[PDB]
């Protein structure tokens, strides 16, 4: 090819290519190392990635996201039935299969989850192609360890539809381990804990690695815990602030709320490297601008319970793996949310001071490992 490694994420996707013994995590047209798993449909065009998420606040009904939550599932699926209630876009039943229904060029159209994901994969593929200046055909696509055969088949199908020859579908936690070279043979088995706190889901896997063979010792997590929940706590905090200073409640203005949410998500990232972040939105509500700031401490306070709750699934996993804290030789951070200093502290404290593998951007670790494995399979 070369073959590329693609992390098709719930909220953000990432692509990397292994060349000259090094992995290149490829930046998109906007210079972003990860790309939103969004697709939007309008009267005139279909948008994918950044372009799609950038207009989600004004086109909520025809901007699709969270396709990964539907992929490979039946319409009757209790989780599908639950999730549907929270999405602004429509999900219909087509012969027992869920399809998202949107308006595109004035006409009603429905897409299978793999079709939406194929669009996201197409974007990732083109991102790699612009960098490589060559056609990308072969790829390794990652999936959560919990995915069943249907979910995996559907993920592979999305790749096929995107024009990719999926060399192999591998687990995200295994990919993260590969990224750190933990798959290299050393004879004696090693116990690795993958702590993945992403944009929408939280997952922990305990793997036992002996001579490159990955033995999943245990798994645990929360399919509904991620960075978006942290943005939320900030949103409500600022809705209260605006209401105090301006005696106006923006809660019912869908667009104002989405704009504030974006501002919060951004401030949140800055808070991972700075102890303070500024928020300056123009024409937030009724021509009123919202210029404010938030401290790391405040952000931590607003999310204290959520942050700490991540430890329960960790204890659970260890217990199920019939392993003690001390038996974990490596702790790998995955997911953009593990970049939050407070999260790292909680996890380290829990592991009594143990160092965390975090040199590779957590939100890129999956793609990184996938890129390495793709090279190996090529
Ligand atoms: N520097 C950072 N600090 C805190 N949160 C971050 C940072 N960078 C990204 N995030 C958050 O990480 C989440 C996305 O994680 P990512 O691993 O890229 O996606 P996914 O979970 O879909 O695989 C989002 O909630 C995003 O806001
Ligand atoms: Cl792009
Ligand atoms: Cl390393
Ligand atoms: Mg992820
Ligand atoms: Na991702």
């Amino acid at each position: 090819g070369p073959a590329v490694g693609i992390d098709l994420g719930t909220t953000y996707s990432c692509v990397g290519v292994f060349q000259h013994g090094k992995v290149e995590i490829i930046a998109n047209d906007q210079g972003n190392r990860t790309t939103p798993s969004y697709v939007a449909f309008t009267d005139t065009e279909r948008l994918i990635g950044d372009a799609a998420k950038n207009q989600v606040a004004m086109n909520p009904t025809n901007t699709v996201f969270d396709a990964k939550r539907l992929i490979g599932r039946r319409f009757d699926d209790a989780v599908v039935q639950s999730d549907m209630k929270h999405w602004p876009f429509m999900v219909v039943n087509d012969a027992g299969r869920p399809k998202v229904q949107v308006e595109y060029k004035g006409e009603t159209k429905s897409f299978y989850p793999e079709e939406v994901s194929s669009m996201v994969l197409t974007k990732m593929k083109e991102i790699a192609e612009a960098y490589l200046g060559k056609t990308v055909t072969n790829a390794v696509v990652t999936v959560p360890a919990y995915f069943n055969d249907s979910q995996r088949q559907a993920t592979k199908d999305a790749g096929t539809i995107a024009g990719l020859n999926v060399l192999r579908i591998i687990n995200e936690p295994t990919a993260a381990a590969i990224a750190y070279g933990l798959d290299k043979k050393v004879g004696a088995e090693r116990n690795v804990l993958i702590f993945d706190l992403g944009g929408g889901t939280f997952k922990v896997s305990i793997l036992t690695i002996e001579d490159g063979i990955f033995e999943v010792k245990s798994t645990a997590g929360d399919t509904h815990l991620g960075g978006e929940d942290f943005d939320n706590r900030m949103v409500n905090h600022f809705i209260a602030e605006f209401k105090r200073k301006h005696k106006k409640d923006i809660s019912e203005n869908k667009r104002a709320v989405r704009r504030l949410r974006t501002a919060c998500e951004r401030a949140k990232r800055t808070l991972s490297s700075s102890t303070q972040a500024s928020i300056e939105i123009d024409s937030l509500y009724e021509g009123i601008d919202f210029y404010t700031s938030i401290t790391r401490a405040r952000f931590e306070e607003l999310n204290a319970d959520l942050f700490r709750g991540t430890l329960d699934p960790v204890e659970k996993a260890l217990r199920d793996a019939k392993l003690d804290k001390s038996q974990i030789h490596d702790i790998v951070l995955v997911g953009g949310s593990t970049r939050i200093p407070k999260i790292q502290k909680l996890l380290q404290d829990f592991f009594n001071g143990k160092e965390l593998n975090k040199s590779i951007n957590p939100d890129e670790a999956v793609a990184y490992g996938a890129a390495v494995q793709a090279a190996i399979l090529s």
